[PDB]
């Protein structure tokens, strides 16, 4: 056995040497101590850890139990409600308090801005990631469909200066609404200049300042034709690149060669959902670029440095030029054998994400041969938790990780996702039990919406994938939860967070519609590209989130009974052409990105629907899917047939997405062990544990990599 025995533990050589020779150099801890350590903290809260996932499948049952012995429909909230308190899963809730989390970074408590969540196994994806904290608006608006794809405006080979006016425009304007002119309008301007520490800016016919002066915040270059202009709004940074012999400069009216935003503030490296990882191979890989990240020497392509500019009254001040980085660990369910013990049982995922992630973060605390947290902090978000219990205990294991690592208590700050129903109707008591770690939460729709169904599978047939997102649970769900941040004294002191933006190419309908995340008081959501971290930027600039958060305060917008209302469909309700259709969307979605989570190990993959539009798919959309049509199946709505119809239908066109070193899957459909997998994730979805897709995906992907070894 290519494995090393510390204590009860047996772990794979190559997790353990990737420990000894580059996580643990640098950090003045005693290689004996921590092992000692990974092994003590594993045998004290594994079995608690076991306890708490055994009352989920206790609580489930009961629920399951309670939809069965009942015919009477549609419900009665008052006893449903009842039940749910009896058996524990709904408890009491707390009396008013605020969070004490200190030793946080400004990105966090201050500034509101996009939040960008990107693969840790991927190291090119990662480093363009923690570089997109400033990013090119003129790049962003003249290469997605912001700028519409009109006649004579469109993208060829070459620049087409029909089109680069229109982002010019559309930039000028941004501007006007952004950092105003006293009077007049940056369409206008022909120079920039600093007098007396102020911005002028010269029109045609008289020269101008601006309405704040304020806003102005800094420049490169001489002050009397400077290089560029620096502003600020709403906490955020937007750079004017003055260069008239460029390509763009020479046709602009100013010499303007850009405009740069601060765009992902803040940004989460993921060992979770966007990430296939099934082994300890597939840890280190993602632990190394993690390693490096906070060592600041990952290259695929380098990290930035810091950004150089002149104050208005004349010195010098820097700027951060890379994202303040979050880790996602996995939660609370899943093992891998990278370590195991004397049984031969796999160890919890989970505490070891937080012992190895935890460890690497102290990397990003000291110089970088330049730095992560100034503050001092290690910021893990914590997913997939259901009620006060599971984050006490996240809490608990935070503790004696910092202990293990010789680290000041509360060091490691938690990220809370709220994206379980039992954590969305304890809400409050979760805050509380994490109050002096919590810096953000988050509401991870996708997964909530997956815990919905699977939670209420026996209650009947659920509407469609699309109609999820205006249902009444979840609009009380969003809205519950900036009530309960804003309420536990979120404001200033930690980000409150919503959603991932999926359709990589609808930019023009993000720009359109995402707005309304800041509107409801988030002071960040999720991105999936730098180029999406841009855009969504401009909606901090038009929404004022800290006056929106202050106008919601005291505010009681969700009751229980809507939280609880169950999105059961209403009679009748389908013709044949939609059932077929919502069945070969959700089989599409599911092939598509099975095939390369279990083939190549790729957790994120873009798949396009029935309709062909690009979704961004991780386990989270898959998780709603494979329930959906299990939760149909479960209920007449369609037979075993369909279903294997529908998938035997659509994989030949996955397959010729895919057409790469790529295997595919028809004819021989038994034969492909993606193929099986997503086979098995709807027959079988309605048993998985709260309806996770970990367990059916971690073993296909090990059968397919046991298979291509022989
Ligand atoms: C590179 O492209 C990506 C990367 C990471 C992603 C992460 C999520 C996600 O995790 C959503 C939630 O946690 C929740 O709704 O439950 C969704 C789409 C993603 C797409
Ligand atoms: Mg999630
Ligand atoms: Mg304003």
């Amino acid at each position: 056995t290519d494995r090393v025995s510390v204590g009860n533990l047996r772990i794979a050589r190559v997790l353990y040497d990737f420990v000894n020779n580059e996580a643990l150099p640098g950090t003045d801890i005693d290689p004996d101590s921590f092992w000692a350590g990974v092994d003590k903290v594993v045998a004290d809260l594994t079995p608690q850890n076991q306890a708490l996932l055994n009352a989920r499948d206790e609580l489930q049952a009961q629920i399951d139990k309670w939809h069965r012995r009942r015919v009477i429909e549609p419900i009665d909230m008052d006893a449903y409600r009842q039940f749910l308190t009896e058996i524990g899963y709904l408890l009491p809730e707390p009396d008013d308090f605020t969070i004490t989390t200190s030793g946080v970074d400004a990105e966090i408590t201050t500034t509101a801005g996009p939040q960008l969540v990107v693969p840790v196994l991927n190291a090119r994806f990662a480093l363009n990631a923690a570089n997109a904290r400033w990013g090119s608006l003129y790049d962003a608006l003249y290469g997605t469909d912001v700028i519409p794809e009109t006649d004579g405006a469109e993208k060829g080979p070459t620049y087409n200066k029909v089109r680069g006016d229109k982002v010019i425009a559309y930039a000028r304007k941004f501007l006007d609404d952004s950092v105003p002119l006293s009077s007049g309008s940056f369409g206008d301007a022909t120079g920039f200049t600093v007098q007396d520490g102020q911005l002028v800016v010269a029109l045609p016919d008289k020269s101008t300042g601006l309405a704040n002066p304020g806003q102005f915040a800094g420049y490169t270059g001489a002050a009397e034709s400077p290089t560029s202009v620096l502003l600020i709004n709403h906490g955020l940074h937007i750079e004017i690149l003055i260069d008239p012999e460029s390509q763009v400069g020479t046709t602009d009216r100013a010499g303007v060669k850009d405009v740069i935003l601060e765009s992902a503030i803040t940004t989460i490296m993921d060992f979770e959902d966007s990430v296939a990882a099934v082994d300890a191979a597939d840890k280190v890989l993602g632990y190394r670029n993690w390693l490096g990240l906070n060592k600041g020497d990952l290259a695929a392509r380098v990290l930035n440095r810091d950004r150089n500019y002149t104050a208005p009254g004349g010195g010098q001040f820097t700027l951060p030029g890379r994202s303040l980085m979050f880790v996602r660990n996995v939660g609370h369910l899943m093992t891998n054998d990278a370590i195991v013990d004397t049984d031969g049982s796999e160890v919890f995922e989970g505490i070891m994400d937080a012992l190895f992630t935890g460890l690497i973060a102290i990397h990003g605390l000291k110089a970088s041969d330049l730095i992560n947290s100034r503050t001092g902090s290690i910021y893990i978000v914590k997913p997939k938790m259901h009620g006060p219990a599971e984050v006490a205990f996240t809490c608990e294991l935070f503790s004696r990780v910092e202990d293990v690592l010789g680290l000041p208590q509360n060091t490691m700050k938690i990220g809370i996702m709220d994206e379980e129903r039992r954590t969305t109707v304890n809400l409050k008591a979760c805050i509380k039990a994490a109050a002096d770690r919590v810096v953000f939460i988050n509401t991870g729709f996708l997964d909530r919406t997956g815990d919905e169904i699977h939670t209420s599978m026996e209650a009947g047939p659920m509407v469609r994938k699309g109609t999820m997102k205006s249902q009444p649970w979840i609009l009380a769900y969003e809205d519950h939860n900036v009530d309960a941040g804003l309420a536990a004294g979120f404001s200033g002191r930690a980000q409150v967070g919503k959603g991932m933006w999926t359709m990589t190419e609808l930019m023009a309908d993000m720009v359109e519609t995402k707005i309304a995340q800041p509107r409801a008081g988030a002071s960040t959501a999720w991105v999936p590209s730098p180029t999406a971290a841009t855009l969504h930027a401009l909606h901090y600039h038009q929404v004022d989130v800290a006056a929106v958060q202050q106008g919601l305060a005291g505010k009681r917008r969700a009751t229980i009974e809507q939280l609880l209302t169950i999105p059961l469909a209403k009679e009748l309700a389908w013709a044949p052409d939609e059932i077929r259709e919502e069945v070969d969307n959700n089989c599409q979605s599911i092939l598509g990105y099975v095939v390369r989570w279990v083939d190549q190990g790729v957790g994120a993959s873009k798949v396009p629907d029935i309709h062909d539009v690009a979704l961004m798919e991780d386990r989270a959309t898959l998780r709603i899917s494979s329930q959906l049509l299990a939760n149909w199946l479960r209920h007449g709505v369609i037979t075993s047939a369909d279903v294997r119809a529908s998938l035997e239908r659509m994989a030949p066109l996955v397959d010729r997405q895919n057409a790469v070193a790529y295997r595919p899957m028809a004819p021989n459909f038994d034969d492909s062990i993606a193929f099986l997998a997503a086979q098995e994730l709807i027959l079988s979805g309605a048993q998985q544990p709260n309806g996770y897709t970990e367990p059916i995906l971690h073993r296909r992907r090990r059968e397919f990599k046991a298979r291509a070894a022989e």
